[PDB]
């Protein structure tokens, strides 16, 4: 029963109640640069705008609680990120890009304590990340990963290392830009949450950072502001660098 | 509270890391009688389209303001998303054929109006946008002002949702000929099993479509689910296209 424990939440016991995995938000954004050369096969690409509506849905699905003892769970998750040219009525406001991220995993709610920090989540599983397109906009990669989440007072730190498995023919140099792990830091400043999510490949010099700030405006809606800077904001832009700023609303933050 | 009442659920305060569902949430593997290659001929991969597809629906309710118009009312929003995915079509890099995005803003009320055995439980008024996220020439969209009314009686649930089309429907001008002005939903609780039927019919044109389903709990959060769709308007790109589609897979929540 811990703020930010995905798995501890999933263990909690009516049947019309869904569980979140990651953050759920809808924001209005502008990017520094639109990647028009990657989406050149789309008819509307020449007239693509830098202002878009960005949103993420993310859900956890407990399938088997107690598979490996009282504090474990066989679970699934689904994260979806979409970039939508709403203001671009000239081209019938199309979606530029969606990322679909299903996962299947074994999760453990833990309490290992070291140096003031408490390891709360240990999660191991399969991750698929694709963009739902055909050639040549198709982008896709699969990962075996471990997610480890620890908290210390107002801090939350999450490390997610992975191993790429299978084909990456659509984007074979993706690990050059994405790296082999993802770091997440949350900071709780009163009821406000400062957040940072990113990757850095130290042998290639590539990475990207997502910084955010949210605060409850009501007991229903949080205000949320986001900056993304770097490579790999979306699969179609994994090898593309830009800076994006957005404002909007959020249900859940990382803790 | 009451099984099947979206509004009654939305009024229950909870732990802020719990979402509310609006419609059903499911993931099924499907085979259609006919794939509408014609409508999607603009896509490079259209002629190698395969009749087997993954279909899934996500649907969430978002309480914005409880008590806006009294203790049993709510200002809310919903988002329903349906996707058809050519998973098996590795030859074309398994693209999505079609997604429908259905955001709503509404005023809802939890009621207790009993009449001839049936108890009206949900009264909902709001705005609906239904788009496919495409550009010319595959773009399909329509806006609607609707009322949703849900009533129950023993093992039965009946939901009627009549609407009024508003604004331009320039991507699909004759959409009302295949969809109609209302949607009917019937749920039946047979033990832990749920029979469901969801449909529309235009009496003046003879066009319609129906979706029948059966689900059974495997666990407290997961159900096995089978679906048959038959008729017109399964998706926006197929509003004027007739097909029969059968699917099997898993479900979180059924209609009650
Ligand atoms: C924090 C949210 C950013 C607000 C910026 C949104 C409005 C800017 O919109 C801009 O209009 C231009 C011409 O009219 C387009 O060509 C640009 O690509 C578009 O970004
Ligand atoms: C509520 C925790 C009771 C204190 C016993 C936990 C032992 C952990 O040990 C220490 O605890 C301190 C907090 O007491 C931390 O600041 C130290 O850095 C940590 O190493
Ligand atoms: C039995 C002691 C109860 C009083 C605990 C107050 C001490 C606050 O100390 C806190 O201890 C936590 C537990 O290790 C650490 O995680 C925090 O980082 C630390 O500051
Ligand atoms: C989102 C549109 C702006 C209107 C603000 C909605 C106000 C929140 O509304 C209400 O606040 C009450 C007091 O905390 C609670 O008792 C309710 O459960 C909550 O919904
Ligand atoms: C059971 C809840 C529905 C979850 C939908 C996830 C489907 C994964 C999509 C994969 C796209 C490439
Ligand atoms: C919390 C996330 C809600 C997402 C709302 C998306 C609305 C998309 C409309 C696109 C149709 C063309
Ligand atoms: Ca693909
Ligand atoms: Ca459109």
């Amino acid at each position: 029963a811990v703020r930010g424990s995905i798995i501890a939440n999933m263990l909690q016991e009516n049947p019309f109640t869904l569980y979140p995995y990651d953050t759920n938000y809808l924001i209005y954004t502008n990017t520094s640069d639109l990647n028009k050369e990657a989406i050149s096969t789309y008819n509307w690409s020449e007239n693509a705008r830098k202002d878009e509506v960005k949103f993420q849905l993310s859900l956890a699905f407990p399938l088997w609680r107690g598979i490996l003892g009282p504090n474990s769970v066989l679970g699934a998750s689904y994260t979806q990120k979409s970039w939508w040219q709403l203001s671009n009525s000239k081209e019938s406001s199309p979606f530029r890009e969606t990322n679909y991220e299903p996962q299947l995993f074994l999760g453990f709610a833990t309490d290992y304590r070291f140096a003031g920090w408490t390891l709360r989540d240990v999660e191991m599983g399969y991750n698929h990340d694709s963009n739902g397109r055909s050639d040549p906009t198709s982008r896709s990669w699969n990962r075996l990963y471990t997610r480890l989440m620890a908290e210390n007072g107002n801090w939350l730190v999450e490390v997610k290392p992975w191993y790429v498995i299978g084909s990456t023919d659509d984007n074979p140099d993706i690990t050059k830009y994405m790296g082999y792990y993802q770091l997440k830091i949350g900071y709780h400043l009163g009821e406000a949450v400062l957040s940072a999510k990113g990757q850095y490949n130290w042998n290639t010099g590539y990475g990207g950072a997502e910084v955010g700030l949210s605060y409850p405006v009501t007991k229903h809606v949080r205000l949320y502001t986001q900056v993304y800077s770097g490579y790999g904001e979306s699969l179609i832009d994994y090898n593309f660098n830009q800076t994006r700023v957005g404002v909007g609303v959020m249900l859940n933050d990382i803790f």
